[PDB]
């Protein structure tokens, strides 16, 4: 399974309130939690929390992550939302409305392989 440190560090109600707070303050931005898939052949990420405009695409968000972890261009990266790889052409706003957690955050896992899910 995916075990999210964000959810282990904060109660459901804490996250519900905080997600609602940023969405009220920044209605055109989506709060994203990013964590590495356990065991993956990829470096862990230093920045876990992102507030990204809804107008960037999934491909663009992947680029942001790749750059954060200094992943070489020739080396692949896969994102997973609820165990499926999202389509790169979607906007982060579309992804958020279709996959947001019960707590109002969007949880995106990343890996160097797509053996984890669909």
């Amino acid at each position: 399974s995916m075990k999210w440190m964000f959810k282990e560090d904060h109660s459901l109600e804490h996250r519900c309130v905080e997600s609602a707070k940023i969405r009220a303050k920044y209605p055109d931005r989506v709060p994203v939690i990013v964590e590495k898939v356990s065991g993956s052949q990829i470096v862990d990420i230093d920045k876990r929390k992102y507030l990204v405009p809804s107008d960037i695409t999934v491909a663009q968000f992947m680029w942001i992550i790749r750059k954060r972890i200094q992943l070489p261009s020739e080396k692949a990266i896969f994102l997973f939302v609820d165990k499926t790889v999202p389509q790169s052409s979607l906007t982060m706003g579309q992804l958020y409305e279709k996959e947001k957690d019960e707590d109002g955050f969007l949880y995106v896992a990343y890996s160097g392989e797509n053996t984890f899910g669909f």
